[PDB]
C-alpha cells in the first residue's frame, strides 16, 4: 500500500472521532491528551504498507473514551508512520525514556548474579515475570488475515510442544475448547476470552477463536496466551520469593523460542507490541510481599521503594511490588531493578 491518501469514509470517521474527543470535556485519556489538531491534520492523510490508517490507531479510544491509552498499532510500520502521535504517548506513559533514546539491545544479564532473596519465606508471597513478543513477518491484530492465525498459531506450537524439562507442558487451543478445560483453566487463572471492549474496538478480535490458545507447563509456573493482545504473552510465576528461578525460567523459554520464531524489533522502541504500554523489554515483573512493619509509613515505603523505580500498590501490610521501566534499560536492568529493591525493603522491614 502507498504512504499518502486514505479513502472519503476514513476520513471522515476520523474527522467525527477527533470532535469526539474534543467534545468529551473530561476525558482522561492519553489518546485526547496528546492528539492535538495540530498532529491530527499532519498524519490524518498516512498509510502504512500494510495499508493501516490513523483510524486503525486511535479508533478504540474514540468508542470507549474512558481508556488510560487509547492507542494500539495495527502493524509494525505504524510506530513510525504515525510516530508524531505514538512517541509523546509513549514518552508519557514509561518512565525514563525521551524523544532521541533508543531502547538498548535484549540483554538478560549473568543469571548467577541473582541472589536468594526470601529462602525463609518470610516476606514474599508470590513471584511473577511478565513477557510479550510479536513475531516478525506479519502485522498485527488490526490486519491479521484467517490464514495468518492459522500460520502463525502452528509456529507457535511447534516451538512449544518441543520444550523439555522444566517448560514441558500441554498446549489447549480456544477452538474446540470444552467446557470441563474452561473450567480447569478458570481455577488455575490461566483463561483468556474474547477480548473486552477496548479490544473489539481495536479489531483485535477477528476471526475468533482462531489461531488462539493456552499453554502451561504441568508444575503450572510457566504460562503461555497465543494470539491475545500479542502473538505471545509468556508467563514465570510460582509461590514464594525465588526471583532467579522464575527469571531463569522466563530467559531459558524465550530463548528456546527465538531460535525457531524471530520477534517484531524496532530500532529505538524495542520489542514491538499491540499496546504500547508493553514496549522495550515489555517487562512486567510482580512480587506481593507482607511488610507489615513498614506499613506503619507508607511515605517512607514508597521513598525506599522509588530509589530503585519501583511501583508500590496495596493489595493488611501485602503489597504489589513492580518495576516502574519497562523501556531505556535491559532487561537484566529491569530484574536487577526488583532485586535491588526487594533486597533495601526487606532489611528496612527487619531493621524496623
Amino acid at each position: 500500500h502507498h504512504h499518502h491518501m486514505v479513502d472519503a469514509a476514513v476520513a471522515e470517521k476520523l474527522e467525527a472521532g477527533f470532535q469526539k474527543l474534543q467534545e468529551a470535556t473530561n476525558c482522561k485519556s492519553l489518546l485526547k491528551k496528546h492528539l492535538t489538531r495540530e498532529i491530527f491534520d499532519k498524519i490524518k492523510d498516512l498509510k502504512t504498507s500494510f495499508g493501516s490508517t490513523l483510524l486503525d490507531v486511535i479508533q478504540s479510544g474514540v468508542e470507549n473514551l474512558d481508556s488510560g491509552f487509547g492507542v494500539y498499532a495495527p502493524d509494525a510500520e505504524a510506530y513510525s508512520v504515525f510516530n508524531d502521535l505514538f512517541e509523546p504517548m509513549i514518552c508519557d506513559y514509561h518512565t525514563g525514556f525521551k524523544p532521541g533514546d533508543a531502547h538498548p539491545p535484549r540483554d538478560f544479564g549473568d543469571l548467577e548474579t541473582f541472589g536468594n532473596l526470601d529462602p525463609e519465606g518470610a516476606f514474599i508471597v508470590s513471584t511473577r515475570v511478565r513477557c510479550g513478543r510479536s513475531l516478525a513477518g506479519y502485522a498485527f491484530n488490526p490486519c491479521l488475515t484467517e490464514a495468518n492465525y492459522k500460520e502463525m498459531e502452528e509456529k507457535v506450537v511447534a516451538s512449544l510442544s518441543s520444550l523439555e524439562g522444566e517448560l514441558k507442558g500441554t498446549y489447549y487451543p480456544l477452538t474446540g475448547m470444552t467446557k470441563e478445560v474452561q473450567t480447569q483453566l478458570i481455577q488455575d487463572r490461566f483463561l483468556f476470552k474474547e477480548g473486552d471492549r477496548f479490544l473489539q474496538a481495536a479489531n483485535a478480535c477477528r476471526y475468533w477463536p482462531t489461531g488462539r490458545g493456552i499453554y502451561h507447563n504441568d508444575a503450572k509456573t510457566f504460562l503461555v496466551w497465543c494470539n491475545e493482545e500479542d502473538a505471545l504473552r509468556i508467563i514465570s510465576m510460582q509461590k514464594g520469593g525465588d526471583l532467579k528461578a522464575v527469571y531463569a525460567r522466563l530467559v531459558n523459554a524465550i530463548n528456546e523460542i527465538e531460535k525457531r520464531i524471530p520477534f517484531s524489533h524496532h530500532d529505538k522502541y524495542g520489542f514491538l507490541t499491540f499496546c504500547p504500554t508493553n514496549l522495550g523489554t515489555t517487562i512486567r515483573a510482580s512480587v506481593h510481599i507482607a511488610l507489615p512493619k513498614l506499613a506503619a509509613d507508607l511515605a517512607k515505603l514508597e521513598e525506599a521503594a522509588g530509589k530503585f523505580n519501583l511501583q508500590v500498590r496495596g493489595t493488611g501490610g501485602v503489597y504489589d511490588i513492580s518495576n516502574k521501566r519497562r523501556m531505556g534499560l535491559t532487561e537484566y536492568q529491569a530484574v536487577k531493578e526488583m532485586y535491588d529493591g526487594l533486597q533495601e525493603l526487606i532489611r528496612m522491614e527487619k531493621e524496623a
